[PDB]
């Protein structure tokens, strides 16, 4: 068992985090699908504001 | 203090009204903010005509 986590005996408060962010792979991942789509619906013939 | 009725001791009955309309400003005002609106929803895409 390998720790990766260093604790500080009788702490309470916020930690901080050390990365190696020097290589193409990062430790953390984010994933695009579909980029943002913005719908305003405000016009008279729409279903909602007849209803 | 000044009174526009003009009340009877055992009146039970309907009042009737007694104006003036001959100045520039009637007694009454009409106030109008948007017109009447007639729509029909003959669209088959439409929610209630798919449905």
């Amino acid at each position: 068992n390998t720790s990766n986590i260093v604790e500080q005996d009788s702490f309470s408060g916020l930690p901080f985090y050390l990365l190696d962010c020097s290589r193409a792979v990062k430790p953390l991942i984010f994933q695009e699908r579909r980029k943002p789509e913005l719908v305003a619906r405000t016009r008279i013939d729409d279903d909602h504001v007849f209803m």
